């Protein structure tokens, strides 16, 4: 109840940052989630014991996949921390409960491959869900854990808070599919500019939170070029290893997959800035301003990236 989480100085400072690195120390990021729940949703949100033990199922739900991991999931979180913290007033207590739990848990037991490569291998998962095939299984798990014993941080909340908090953890995670995003921000987009927008619209709210969701997975793109730049490595790493299991199934992968075709890497970041990233972050400044400095870091990585196909390194 009095138990605080307390951060060394310099990161009690930077992880109010926006591009703040949770650092390499594995055994220190629970700590850092907690941290982040306590200042953005309160000491009394969730019962200390049943957090701490739904944390570590989450972890443990985690592959050792180069990118898609725990670091990952705390690394979407503490994103998201940022704009609900620059952006206090604007949300419900449910939100701030939800969405933080949604960023851990959007990406539970990915296995380093697209919808796309499940479909083509005919895994049962692209059986059970057609579209949206890992971010309806990222879901299915997030209530699976949530109903082990000791397991339910949502335990205090009505029987009707209770639906709308899984419902927002739901559509937030849904949202991840970068398959997604490509409408919700042109919707967003239309409707910021004719100003039809209405956040007392939930349908209209349910599209920011998407939005946010994309701005915090794709997160990678905001920070210190040196985090951006070694990040890449991971990404390319499973996108690569599916472009060899593609290769094993008699199929061609796209280019972006194909380890053999790593030089065009620069080319294809500045296609991936200018198509998705700095549109993201563009129309979440727009709604929200406070998170300005997501897009100004986005835009100095394009430019980090525009220097090394002029091999000024
Ligand atoms: C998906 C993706 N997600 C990221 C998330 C965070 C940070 C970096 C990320 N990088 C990529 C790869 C971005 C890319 N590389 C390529 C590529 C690379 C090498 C050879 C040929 C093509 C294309 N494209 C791409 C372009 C436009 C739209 C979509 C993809
Ligand atoms: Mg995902
Ligand atoms: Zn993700």
């Amino acid at each position: 109840g009095l138990m605080q989480f307390t951060l060394p100085v310099r990161l009690c400072k930077e992880i109010e940052l926006f591009h703040f690195d949770i650092g390499p120390f594995e055994n220190m990021w629970p700590g850092i989630f907690v941290y982040m729940v306590h200042r953005s949703c309160g000491t009394s949100c969730f019962e200390l014991e049943k957090l701490c033990r739904f944390i570590m199922s989450v972890k443990k739900n985690y592959r050792r996949v180069p990118y898609h991991n725990w670091k990952h999931a705390v690394t979407v979180a503490h994103c998201m921390y940022a704009i609900l913290q620059n952006n206090h007033t604007l949300f419900t207590d449910l939100e701030r409960k939800g969405l933080l739990i949604a960023c851990l848990c959007h990406d539970l037991d990915h296995r380093g491959f697209s919808n796309s490569y499940l479909q083509k291998f005919d895994h049962p998962l692209a059986a059970l869900y057609s579209t949206s095939t890992m971010e309806q299984h990222h879901f299915s798990q997030t209530v699976s854990i949530l109903q082990l014993e000791g397991h339910n941080i949502f335990s205090t909340l009505s029987s009707s808070e209770y639906e709308q908090v899984l419902e927002i953890i739901r559509k937030a995670i849904i949202a991840t599919d970068l398959a997604l995003y490509f409408g919700n921000r042109k919707q967003l987009e239309e409707m910021y500019q004719t100003g039809s927008l209405n956040l007392n619209n939930q349908s209209h709210r349910d599209r920011v939170i998407g939005l946010m969701m994309t701005a915090c997975d794709l997160c990678s793109v905001t920070k210190l070029w040196p985090v951006t730049k070694l990040t890449a490595n991971d990404i390319y790493a499973e996108f690569w290893a599916e472009g060899d299991e593609m290769k094993k199934l008699g199929i061609q992968p796209i280019p972006m997959m194909d380890r053999d075709k790593k030089d065009e890497v620069p080319q294809g970041q500045l296609g991936f800035y200018n198509a998705v990233a700095i549109p993201c972050y563009t129309t979440l400044t727009q709604i929200l301003p406070p998170t300005e400095p997501l897009l100004k870091a986005c835009r100095d990585n394009l430019s980090q990236w525009e220097k090394v196909i002029r091999g000024e390194e």
